[PDB]
């Protein structure tokens, strides 16, 4: 997270820190969010060989008595995730067990498929990702308040796809999600409306977030 | 380390685990070895923006009683280290503090400048690097027994420069130091004869270690 603040420990109890081993045996991180006692949402680009999910954390370098460390049974990738347009960057993780729902480890609400988030809202993104374009990932959870943009802010001024994707972040501040933040939530009035997906190599706003609203029907179909 | 075993915990008190922030804000590892209370030996390729040395470790993901975490003040890379021949791949770390010498944290002898290692000596290499070509780095120290080769084994069968470099490992075994083991000791007869420098991308033996003997007169002029 670029430009933001240290979170209050345990105040975002849905937050999932992902330890991923990639196919070529690289340890990589991603974020994610707990939406049921068994399912973590994250970004399909956070695919690996093996994933361990750490829940209940603040500082993942420390062996905090709230933490719950579970392995992933399944990685369920959106069946239309192309890996060039970056489109449909959403994945469900099935956990090996159910979590114990506790004050420090609990679920986040998802929208209704009718809920769309407007341009001009100010939302919160959180993660253990890089705090700079050349600064390393964070061992403690960080947070940043970001503004939902118009489609014009990412289209004719870049890239996109609006039904599926949110355009987030005003080029008037270096506030961003970055590397290692991926698959983290975007919260808007406490609801998971976005997933950190991608942006500019230089972290310059705006960035692209998957639009949770759209995929709620996919999410329910797989989970149920 | 590929094809080795866990070490017995704390049994190699010279061993340093290096935690490196690269100039692009990436966290990498290397190995290294304690030669005096203020200086650690390692590879020149293990250069970074910022180096944290952990002594007294076995499992670097636990906060073990024996550990001393110290920052590096200076990185002194050999004055003729090029970055194509990969020659002169040796670096001194000047520590911020002097270390406290304990049962778990103490120094390894250096050869005398007249002490060459022969072809056919049996030596030990230790590290926290990858345990296979596609397998992740190791959280606990591993070690492997390696066989010092004749020049022929790395020249007409590949690469080399004999005065400054050792060929290590028979093509009879897949035993190897790999990614993350860089900058670790090659122990022959009590004494640190080698530093893990480089090899083949398949990690197929033989590999190349810096010949410590040759660099002693440099080491003493820098430290002393």
């Amino acid at each position: 997270i670029i430009g933001g603040v240290e979170s209050i420990p345990h105040s975002r109890p849905y937050m999932a820190h992902l330890d991923i081993v990639t196919e070529k045996g690289l340890r990589v991180i991603c974020g994610g969010f707990l939406i049921s006692r068994q399912f973590v949402l994250t970004a399909a680009h956070c695919k690996g060989r093996e994933i361990t999910v750490i829940l209940g954390a603040h500082d993942v370098r420390k062996r905090e008595s709230t933490q719950q460390k579970i392995k992933v049974e399944k990685q369920i990738i959106h069946e239309s995730y192309n890996s060039v347009p970056n489109l449909h960057d959403i994945m469900l993780l099935k956990l090996e067990k159910k979590v114990e729902l506790t004050p420090a480890v609990n679920v986040v609400p998802l929208p209704s498929p009718s809920d769309f988030i407007h341009p001009g809202a100010m939302c919160w993104a959180a993660g253990w990702g890089k705090t700079g374009v050349r600064d390393p990932t964070s061992y403690t959870l960080r947070e940043v308040e970001l503004r939902i943009m118009d489609e014009k802010a990412c289209v004719d001024y870049r890239y996109y796809e609006y039904k599926f994707q949110v355009c987030v972040g005003s080029p008037t501040t270096l506030r961003a999600a970055f590397m290692g933040d991926s698959g983290g939530p975007l919260l808007c009035a406490g609801v998971a409306h976005g997933i950190v997906s991608y942006g500019h190599p230089d972290a310059k706003p705006p960035a692209i977030f998957t639009r949770v609203s759209t995929y709620v029907p996919w999410i329910n179909a797989v989970i149920n």
